[PDB]
């Protein structure tokens, strides 16, 4: 079992060593488009770039670049787009990607401000009466409703392509209580949040891939996708104990670098998967 592997790493205090192992084994592919000078103001962090092979291309001829990666998990039959928190100048791009990729849900795992600094542009409208227009990509975004709970908020938004007047309902799942430092004490609220997203259909094959982000779109976002995939595979397989988190993580890392940013995020991911299997 992975509960036994978990208890072993804990008693021997080897989380740091296991995490470094994954870092060393992790795929490395080029990010040539990300690193072009014209795209410098499209990247929040210089050390977080999408691989060319798995990057999400915007459908425009001017500049198709956004810092976003398609993670395609063949066996689990899930896809996810992990991306950075939109910058002041890439909100229109962000919502372009939602539109073009046919996403139903956006999972946001950070607050706009943490540790006294801006981590993310205010990319969605906070009031029904004050809709946003992204002039560069010709999209209108409207808050339709908002349901605030203790650990998360879910918002319904209307995204309209202004060129064609088509509209869609996008669901915004905002986990609002991830601590400024470290990881949650218990994974219970994060699993509950994950189940809410699932229950909405936003992770399902009849929709485009869910868009997941934190500030950089590798740490907390990696945790969400890693836990989700691992749990799905345990449901699907003849032998549930054959699902190795380390292997799933390494497979995900073929599609975007850096997923799971600390040994503590790794530990937490184990905890979340173990507890998730218990409940279900
Ligand atoms: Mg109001």
């Amino acid at each position: 079992e992975m509960e036994k592997e978990f208890e072993q790493i804990d008693k021997s205090g080897s989380w740091a060593a296991i995490y470094q192992d994954i870092r060393h084994e992790a795929s490395d592919f080029p990010c040539r488009v990300a690193k072009l000078p014209k795209n410098k103001n499209r990247n929040r962090y210089r050390d977080v770039s999408p691989f060319d092979h798995s990057r999400i291309k915007l459908h425009q001829e001017d500049n198709d670049y956004i810092n976003a990666s398609l993670i395609k998990m063949e066996e689990a039959q899930r896809s996810y787009i992990l991306t950075q928190g939109p910058l002041p100048n890439t909100c229109g791009h962000f919502w372009e990607m939602v539109w073009e990729q046919k996403s139903r849900g956006v999972v946001m795992l950070n607050r706009v401000m943490e540790k006294g600094s801006l981590k993310c542009a205010q990319y969605w409208p906070q009031k029904e009466e004050k809709e946003m227009i992204f002039e560069d990509t010709n999209l209108k975004l409207t808050l339709i409703s908002e349901d605030i709970k203790s650990y998360y908020t879910v918002r319904q938004l209307e995204l309209e392509n202004l060129t064609t007047q088509e509209t869609r309902e996008i669901l915004h799942f905002h986990y609002t209580t991830w601590p400024d430092f470290g990881v949650p004490e218990s994974p219970a609220s994060f699993l509950n949040f994950l189940f809410k997203v699932r229950e909405s259909g936003s992770l399902s094959p009849e929709h485009g891939p869910v868009v997941v982000h934190c500030s950089a779109g590798i740490g907390r976002s990696g945790t969400f996708c890693l836990a989700d995939t691992c749990l799905l595979l345990m449901d699907k397989r003849k032998d549930p104990s054959s699902v190795d988190i380390k292997k799933v993580l390494l497979e995900m890392r073929k599609f975007r670098m850096g997923l799971i940013q600390t040994a503590d995020q790794l530990r937490f991911s184990y905890l979340a998967v173990i507890e998730g299997a218990k409940f279900i």
